[PDB]
């Protein structure tokens, strides 16, 4: 028997540590629980798995967006109310001042109030606010050469929607003239006029609440889209990266076995070669 050499103690060792790497691999993905934890263990499934996760912040951020756009719609829509409500008690008083018991003085009465509502159109139109930005004074309109209104309601580059606002400012409603003069109820004849300046005026804010309405329930679609998106493709990207536990342990069992057997072996290979010494 050659005792120079222990070739089966030199066999026993190779196998035992290569079994000892598979129990470190078993080990790393058991801690982690994640299937692919270094470049080698699935390369292709790591790049889809880091565009999906690409995909998966994309889709939640993009939701968050969806959910600021539609409380701006929801704040621009409210600051419109109030000046429905002022426009519709202007008709009242103009369809009351065309009647004919009034002086000159009752409609000067009137014509104060009046004045003052349109005050209260404008202040609204100027000072209605969302985060510092001023909505109402045709700052995104459609030929607005401002600014324009983009929500990006996609996790990607070019997936966003337009958003446009139109002027508010008593102005546009012709309320206000060109010398900024005040729409009159102090005659009979003019207040009869102002009837259907009101009534225009009245359809045009209809208009624009249809408008932000439109956008509001396009936006709720989207977030709902969003949701099931992510939903769909966390869902995908799981299956892809994560590891399922249970088949991990039992790899890990087995390797862990087959470690103390080779262990066991190991050190009777060593062993092996004393019976020489019986010759000696």
């Amino acid at each position: 028997m050659i005792i120079n050499h222990n070739l089966a103690a030199i066999n026993s060792h190779r196998v035992l540590k290569f079994q000892n790497e598979e129990v470190s691999k078993n080990m790393e993905k058991l801690s982690s629980g994640m299937r692919i934890n270094r470049a080698g263990d699935d390369a292709s499934g790591l790049a889809v798995s880091e565009k999906m996760r690409t995909q998966v912040n994309g889709l939640r951020q993009a939701e968050r967006n969806t959910e600021d756009g539609m409380s701006l719609i929801q704040t621009t829509e409210g600051f419109l109310q109030e000046s429905n409500d002022i426009i519709q008690r202007i008709r009242t008083l103009a369809i009351q001042s065309s009647n004919g018991i009034y002086t000159e003085e009752d409609r000067q009465m009137i014509q104060v109030e009046v004045s003052q509502l349109i005050d209260e159109v404008d202040r609204i139109a100027s000072q209605a606010e969302f985060n510092k930005m001023n909505l109402l004074q045709g700052d995104f309109a459609r030929g607005s050469r401002a600014t324009s209104m983009w929500f990006h309601i996609g996790p990607n580059m070019h997936q966003r929607e337009r958003v446009f606002i139109a002027t508010m400012t008593a102005r546009s409603l012709n309320l206000k003239g060109q010398s900024g003069e005040l729409l009159s109820l102090s005659t009979a004849d003019k207040s009869n006029d102002a009837i259907g300046t009101l009534d225009a005026a009245l359809t045009r804010i209809s208009k624009q609440r249809a408008n932000l309405g439109a956008y509001f329930n396009r936006l709720e679609h989207a977030a709902k889209g969003l949701m099931n998106a992510y939903e769909n493709t966390q869902a995908s990207e799981s299956r892809i990266r994560d590891a399922d536990m249970a088949e991990e342990t039992v790899a890990f069992t087995k390797n862990q076995i087959l470690v103390q057997s080779g262990t066991a072996m190991l050190a009777q290979a060593n062993v092996r070669p004393q019976g020489v010494l019986s010759l000696l």
